[PDB]
C-alpha cells in the first residue's frame, strides 16, 4: 500500500537515522514489502510504490528510506 | 544541498507526477547533482544526500522522486 509506505518512509528519515536495522524495526513495520539497500548493490529500477527501501550504510546502520 | 533537493523532490512527488521530464522542467530545478532513473537501468546504489532523482516510466512521465 502506496499510503502506509510513504508514512513509513518519513518516520524511518526522522526517527532511525544512524540505528542498526534490526528485526525489531523490520517488524515495527507495516509495509510490504520492504528492500534492504546496502552500498554497492546493482539493482535493476523497478518501480513498486508499495516497496518500502531502507537504505543501510557498511555497519547497518539507517541512513535513510523511500518507496520505489 | 540535501535542503533544496528534499524541497524539489517534494514538488515533484506533488505537483508533477504524469507529466513529461522535459527540459522546461528539468531547467527549473536548482538541485545538483539531478540523476534521471529509466526503467530497467541498472543503477549501484550509494546514497547521496544531495542528490535528486527523477524517476520515470518508458514514456519520460515523472512516476516519483528521491533524494539518494
Amino acid at each position: 500500500d502506496p499510503a502506509t509506505c510513504e508514512k513509513e518512509a518519513q518516520f524511518v528519515k526522522q526517527e532511525l537515522i544512524g540505528q542498526p536495522y534490526t528485526d525489531a524495526v523490520a517488524n515495527a513495520l507495516q509495509s510490504n514489502p520492504i528492500r534492504v539497500l546496502h552500498p554497492g548493490d546493482m539493482i535493476t529500477m523497478e518501480y513498486i510504490a508499495s516497496r518500502l527501501n531502507i537504505q543501510v550504510n557498511e555497519n547497518n546502520e539507517i541512513i535513510s528510506a523511500h518507496c520505489a
